């Protein structure tokens, strides 16, 4: 009945690199989502004390959010440019594994992924 820690978002022992890809995945992708009028549930982690979701973290057990994905991408904690987009991936599952098909909250992360798919599209190419 309390929330995880956040996911890790630094490690200063992980190799560091800067690619085409990365530097895309920050400056358009994480960029154009998070001004979305639709992103504001997803720029931090799911706070299951202060909003009344108690079963949550016994269903999300991967946890995932725009916030850490910011960090993780500044940080320089991705080495692969899936292991965001994988990341991203996790939190838009993550809704639609803890709700339900048609509820709010569910469009919402719908069309944020729709968006995400639009831009990564663009993704430069490997190195
Ligand atoms: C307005 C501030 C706020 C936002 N969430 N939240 C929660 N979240 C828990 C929750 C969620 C859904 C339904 N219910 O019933 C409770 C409790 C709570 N408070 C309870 C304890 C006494 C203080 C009082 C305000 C804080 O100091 N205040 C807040
Ligand atoms: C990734 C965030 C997330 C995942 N589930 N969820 C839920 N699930 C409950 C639920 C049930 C039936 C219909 N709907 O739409 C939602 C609500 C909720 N929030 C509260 C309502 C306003 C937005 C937003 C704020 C806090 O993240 N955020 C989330």
């Amino acid at each position: 009945s309390m929330n995880p820690p956040p996911p890790e978002t630094s490690n200063p022992n992980k190799p560091k690199r800067q690619t085409n890809q990365l530097q895309y995945l920050l400056r358009v992708v994480l960029k154009t989502l998070w001004k979305h009028q639709f992103a504001w549930p997803f720029q931090q982690p799911v706070d299951a004390v202060k909003l009344n979701l108690p079963d949550y973290y016994k269903i999300i057990k991967t946890p995932m959010d725009m916030g850490t994905i910011k960090k993780r991408l500044e940080n320089n904690y991705y080495w692969n440019a899936q292991e965001c987009i994988q990341d991203f991936n996790t939190m838009f599952t993550n809704c639609y594994i803890y709700n339900k098909p048609g509820d709010d909250i569910v469009l919402m992360a719908e069309a944020l992924e729709k968006l995400f798919l639009q831009k990564i599209n663009e993704l430069p190419t490997e190195e």
